[PDB]
């Protein structure tokens, strides 16, 4: 009967490549999807999380560009893109589902371990490409990482695992309700203890909206999280004529096939390690197969419940 | 015993006039808010609004200054203060009070009306301040409407009043859960339906937060409305030797007193409107003296249970 479903928007679900970071142009993609969604909101209980790449990207462009006043951290943004992003998502459905279907979209803030080994290594690039002086002159002034970019200079800044999510309790009571609940958008406000363990603040950083995602699942106690994603399944002999497409596969065979490294590889790791806590299953694949992947019928199953792999 | 409490944040206790809109500058204003607060919270279902003015106005700022990509409309821009300010909201009350009280930050959309006379007569200035040159170009490619500004001029947007909020149920369901929500940010993010009254999208214009504030409490059943602001109180005979603060009031003696005009005007104008439609009572003061507001000791209080002026 009814199940509890956690979707994980990718960010090319909310802006293509090639076209400007505009509000029109992220809605005409929201509504794309929240068609989409739709189908599978009718008597289950439905969480949808998202990204918020080229979002936090063009505030931090934004508040980069203006010098009158000192720019909001990284946590902030993402704040701001979890508004900006939640609205038009619930906007969106709203406007497909009957009215009585309640929604909410819940800021969220995730907490961060301060030992995590990505406070040591930094990889994701945000803000503008700076000349060699001007990153210098960042570095110096700000503490900040960089990574070359051609030429010339990006910040980089932390992707630590996110260890877990502050509003459960209120998603959890709201999913009871009937609600359809929007959050963890971007992979959550990433937020972190002080040594004492005593008072909490932001991080500049951003969390992994899968990995993010799959923790989400796992503390809501959902019955399948769906990584939404371009493609339609995992494949093996990729470009050959033995080319398949993975139906079911448990993580353990996963690993040994090299999925969980590769362009699909956080992915695979965000899916395997739900089935892993869980027993229950994760599905990689198209949001417009939503409907055939809850029934089992589409989509990379990721799941303990059968060793081995089985094709389609 | 128990009270469901809706406060509304002044503008002015997220940022004082004078200082920078940054992050910083705003923490430490929502610290000193929350630490007040947070004495109101135990035992109580405390719903908490605010005002979005500089913050809003800021990201207006940047938008405009940056012209690599068309700026995000109003609507859109308050959906991201409602992120910023809730999540600093939520992260510095929860520093300060049992980690066990839930908290939630709710995306709050605010339907308005299509046929409301402010669409005629935008007010609420917004953004850069512009040349006659510059402000005839946006006025003539954009449709905008302006207001001089000294010997230049700015963009004016309407504030039409609040109809409904639509996420009223999800906040009701928290608050019944023990949750603290914070929600209405800003007065909410503005939308409005299309002729046919089939699809709901945003609209460029402002909610005034006390108006929103007061159809929230309306909506939520709260038994007090609290506007907090600057000052502790109305007062008659203001700067004079007869010079007398307010305790209460009933909204006919307000009226007569003039005190539905002025700079209180829209602060009175919403407290009326709460006290004559619910019967329940409303205090304009200072969170200062919020526990004294509760126990009917300090603020100007609305209503309509005695006729009359009482002062203290």
């Amino acid at each position: 009967n009814a199940m509890r479903i956690v979707v994980a928007l990718g960010g090319n679900a909310l802006l293509r490549r090639g076209e400007p970071m505009t509000a029109d142009n992220q809605r005409e993609n929201v509504r794309i999807a929240a068609e989409q969604i739709a189908k599978v909101a009718p008597g289950n209980e439905l969480v949808i999380a998202h990204g918020n790449g080229p979002q936090v990207g063009l505030l931090a462009l934004q508040g980069a560009a203006y010098d009158k006043v000192s720019p909001y951290p990284l946590d902030v943004l993402g704040a701001e893109t979890e508004g900006m992003i939640g609205y038009m998502i619930e906007q969106e459905m709203g406007n497909l589902l009957p009215f009585e279907v309640p929604f909410a979209t819940i800021l969220t803030q995730v907490e961060v371990d301060g030992k995590d080994p990505a406070f040591q290594n930094p990889t994701k690039p945000i803000g503008p490409v700076y000349s060699r002086e001007e990153a210098e002159r960042l570095a110096a002034e700000k503490g900040w990482s960089i990574t070359p970019d051609g030429d010339k200079f990006r910040r980089v800044v932390p992707s630590p695992r996110p260890k877990r999510i502050f509003e459960i309790r209120p998603v959890k009571w709201l999913l009871e309700k009937g609600t359809i609940v929007i959050c963890a958008g971007g992979g959550g406000i990433p937020t972190m203890y002080d040594e004492a363990g005593k008072k909490l603040s932001g991080v500049e950083a951003v969390i992994d909206k899968d990995l993010c995602s799959s923790l989400l699942a796992q503390e809501l106690v959902a019955d399948i999280l769906i990584i939404a994603t371009d493609v339609d399944a995992a494949y093996v002999d990729w470009g050959k004529p033995t080319q398949k497409a993975i139906a079911q596969a448990h993580p353990d065979e996963l690993e040994r096939l090299g999925f969980a490294a590769g362009s699909m590889g956080p992915k695979v790791q965000a899916a395997i390690e739900f089935a892993r806590a869980t027993g229950k299953d994760a599905v990689i694949g198209s949001l417009a197969d939503i409907v055939a992947i809850t029934e089992g019928k589409a989509g990379t199953r990721v799941s303990t419940r059968k060793a081995g792999i089985e094709y389609r």
